[PDB]
């Protein structure tokens, strides 16, 4: 299963770790996408889950949206985890770069509630703009199933251990 994670509360635990890599060693249930709306995944925590799956992450997600239409931020899908995990929990944090409301994100934490163990960036964290230590305490105080948060940053995974209270 997972190895190498600080424990950081009851059901939170955290590595520095590249999400697709972990992925491939743990083969989770679940895997958490960093997704936006639309499900295009071109850079960041997507754009990298996506292109470990030779596009066809993108493929079915066309497919999904083609059917379905737009996620709402803070909203979710569940998808194939394709090579990655058994699925693939597309979660849509608020982009504060595209002006979205920050308090979205405890909306876009809830989806995780859903599944008893996650593997999972931290939402609205890098490219989404919003406050890494935010996103982090947003997520201790929201999700409730194991979540294995898989920070790549290892400056910004020693800068969200040594400020955790
Ligand atoms: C109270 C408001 C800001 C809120 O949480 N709205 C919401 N959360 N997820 N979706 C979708 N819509």
């Amino acid at each position: 299963s997972f190895s190498g994670y600080l424990k950081l509360t009851d059901n939170v635990y955290i590595k520095n770790a590249d999400i697709v890599e972990e992925a491939k060693k743990v083969k989770p249930t679940v895997v958490v996408n960093a997704a936006n709306v639309y499900l295009k995944h071109g850079g960041g925590v997507a754009g990298a889950l996506n292109k470990a799956t030779n596009n066809a992450m993108q493929v079915e997600s066309d497919d999904y949206i083609a059917t379905n239409g737009p996620l709402k931020v803070g909203g979710s899908c569940v998808l194939s985890g394709h090579n990655l995990a058994k699925h693939c929990l597309h979660v849509v944090g608020p982009n504060v770069n595209k002006g979205e409301d920050i308090q979205l994100l405890k909306s876009a934490y809830e989806n995780f509630n859903q599944h008893e163990v996650l593997l999972a960036p931290l939402l609205s964290a890098g490219i989404f703009g919003a406050d890494p230590i935010h996103s982090l305490r947003v997520c201790v105080d929201t999700v409730r199933t194991n979540v294995y948060l898989a920070v790549f940053d290892k400056n910004l995974y020693d800068k969200l251990v040594s400020s955790f209270l």
